[PDB]
């Protein structure tokens, strides 16, 4: 090598017969639970090519779809996954540039997920290979919008909140009484039993909110006085739940439930329980009003 430096002869072989797809999941809430789901990507011949002896419509792959997989256990990680398209068995009859389009499938839509609509044009450069004496898929380039870039897709995972509030009314109502509550979140295919969600309890006064966790499929016990609340801060979208207060009729309280999703139909319920609610992308506020009079 020259002076201090050393001369290296090898070079890394980038497989010109495989294309890497990178999938990222952007989180609206950094503490979001990660759903058990696949994301699927498709490659097809680009139909819009002006064919000469230079540019060609892509030759269809034996396996045009590839996928990545997410699970609950990915929570806390990079949430970056990769998959490959395999061109190694594709027969290219002559040298040339073979055109494909790569898209992200959106058929079995995962609740709370906004899908990347990006479409990539993919050029497979098939060159005559001197040593092998045949046309060989030698390098692959992809582009969206006039920058040559890696094939990357970024879906967004949204999630929501549930706030439960206690209000005491009536001249006989005890503003210092603790009312008992239970919250049960139900498992589904996307979020399994025993997964944890974060809960913050707010009390009147100087104390900062108190953090606890609830387990999916396990009754969560809590108490609230007038003017206090809990908030499930990372409730996933698509999760069923029930909130119930203990019965206080023998203590001369009447209980009514207000169910109020942010942009939705506010619901009023005589009694001490919500019906089974299903979480949406809208923040939910549920107020228990307990009233006592003379």
């Amino acid at each position: 090598g020259p002076g201090s430096a050393t001369t290296v002869h090898g070079e890394t072989v980038v497989n010109g017969a495989k294309l890497t797809v990178t999938k990222n999941l952007d989180l609206v809430n950094s503490n979001a639970l990660i759903p058990n789901t696949d994301f699927t990507f498709k490659i097809e011949p680009d139909t819009t090519v002006n064919e000469d002896g230079n540019k060609f419509k892509g030759v269809a792959l034996n396996t045009p779809m590839t996928k990545v997989t997410y699970t609950n256990s990915d929570k806390g990680g990079s949430n970056t996954k990769t998959a490959e398209f395999d061109f190694s068995e594709v027969t290219f009859e002559k040298p040339g540039v073979y055109y494909y389009k790569v898209t992200a499938e959106k058929i079995d839509k995962v609740p709370g997920v906004s899908y990347d609509t990006t479409s990539y044009t993919v050029q497979v450069h098939v060159l005559w290979n001197e040593e092998q004496q045949k046309p060989v898929a030698t390098y692959i380039v992809g582009y969206k919008e006039g920058s040559k870039v890696p094939i990357q897709f970024k879906n967004s995972l949204d999630s929501t909140t549930l706030t439960v509030k206690k209000k005491v009314s009536g001249t006989g109502g005890d503003r210092s009484k603790d009312f008992n509550f239970g919250l049960t979140l139900k498992a589904n295919q996307y979020y399994k039993a025993s997964e944890k969600v974060m809960i913050e309890k707010t009390t009147k006064g100087g104390q900062a909110p108190v953090q606890t966790e609830a387990s999916i499929d396990q009754l969560y016990h809590f108490t609230l006085k007038d003017g206090e609340s809990i908030k499930v801060t990372n409730l996933p979208v698509g999760v069923d739940y029930v909130v119930t207060e203990d019965d206080y009729k023998s203590e001369k309280y009447t209980t009514n439930v207000e169910v109020s999703p942010q942009d939705g139909a506010v619901k009023n319920i005589a009694g001490n329980s919500t019906e089974q609610e299903t979480s949406t992308d809208k923040d939910m506020t549920i107020t228990f009003t307990n009233k006592k009079v003379f």
